[PDB]
């Protein structure tokens, strides 16, 4: 690979790796275009099984970004309108204050108040209707984001109803597909096993738990390459040739609503760069991430704008993901691990290479 990248990559990412105890790391930068990996560590320690480039690892809620885009490919082939009410998707969902909240609430966080977390006791599909009927909201729709696994993850289960298909099938044949992530996985079958790795949680090997709306909010696993390509695709649409999938991904990247300095796409978030890294840094901490702050209605979505910081953090019990791209400059990073450690320090390495290199 090319020196400098080698060089920064490495000084960033190994004090990195001490500082945090990661057990194994898979990094992709894309530069121009093109994707360079670079991997560390173990995918199962007891094992002794390394970090490949073909390990499958637990996105978390990276995942929110395959939401977004399936969610947008729905909108672009007609099947549904971010302007639809909820009920339209759900007429079963007959409870007053779901009067107004529309898929763009859902999609971004907007609708008033929906919680992080689906309650763990939520196991059946009747629980779930009876969860989001008896759920009363803090605020006005659209008025304020709190960050939520049971708003875009409600979002993808409505956006493809129209299809018929189910949320996997739909991802599979819509997104993963087309785009040639052929290791990339909603549940992994037995075929790839040997290739998953196990994540760390307090020195314990964990994988991921079912729940209600996983798959729609965390529950996608991949290899650092197929999230190299899946940053190439969101880096440049243009070339993707599924007319709906190009437009989809366009769709996920438009300006919806600004809290501070942020803007919030479908899954993706979004800064302006040149960014200042102190911002996207601090603004990473779940201390601001996951806070219920006022947001400002973009009216209307602004487009895909190439000048941005886009990016999306992500993580399980055992597992922390990060990946970040600047459109205007092709250039983007993919940071994986088996151990869901601070979100600012990913933010800060991802910004240190990317800063170097651009
Ligand atoms: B995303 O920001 O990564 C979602 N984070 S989360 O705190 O809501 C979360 C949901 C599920 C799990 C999980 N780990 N293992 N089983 N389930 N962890 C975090």
């Amino acid at each position: 690979a090319p020196q400098q990248i080698n060089d920064i990559v490495h000084r960033t990412i190994t004090p990195l790796i001490e500082q945090q105890k990661i057990p194994g790391m898979a990094v992709a930068v894309i530069y121009q275009g093109k994707p360079y990996y670079f991997t560390w560590g173990y995918a199962d320690i007891a094992k002794k099984q390394p970090v490949t480039q073909q390990t499958l690892f637990e996105l978390g809620s990276v995942s929110k970004t395959f939401t977004g885009v399936l969610g947008g490919d729905a909108i672009a082939r007609g099947e549904i309108k971010l302007s639809d009410p909820t009920t339209k998707y759900w007429p079963e969902l007959t409870a007053k204050q779901w009067n107004g909240i529309t898929l763009l609430h859902l999609a971004t966080y907007t609708a008033g108040g929906l919680p992080l977390q689906v309650p763990d006791e939520v196991k059946s599909s009747s629980d779930l209707l009876r969860f989001y009927q008896n759920w009363q909201p803090a605020w006005a729709p659209g008025t304020q984001r709190l960050y939520a696994n049971s708003s875009i993850g409600l979002f993808g289960a409505l956006a493809v109803k129209p299809s018929g298909l189910s949320f996997e099938q739909a991802m599979q044949t819509r997104v993963f597909q087309p785009l040639k992530l052929n290791h990339t996985w909603i549940n992994v079958p037995p075929a790839e096993e040997k290739n998953y790795a196990w994540g760390y949680r307090e020195g314990k090997a964990v994988h991921v738990s079912p729940g209600a709306l996983d798959a729609e909010a965390y529950g996608v696993k991949s290899t650092i390459e197929d999230m190299a390509r899946w940053v190439q695709s969101n880096l440049k649409p243009l070339d993707i040739n599924e007319k709906t999938l190009q437009q989809g991904i366009q769709l996920a990247q438009s300006r919806y609503w600004q809290t501070g300095d942020m803007y919030q796409g479908l899954g993706w978030e979004m800064l302006d760069w040149p960014v200042n890294p102190d911002s996207i840094i601090n603004g990473s901490d779940n201390k601001i991430a996951l806070a219920a702050r006022p947001v400002k209605a973009i009216t209307p979505p602004t487009p895909a704008v190439r000048a941005s910081w886009v990016h999306k953090t992500g993580a399980t019990g055992g597992f922390g993901s990060y990946v970040a791209f600047i459109p205007e400059k092709e250039l983007g990073i993919v940071m994986l691990a088996n151990k869901n450690y601070p979100n600012p320090a990913r933010v800060d390495a991802a910004w240190q290479i990317l800063n170097a290199l651009q």
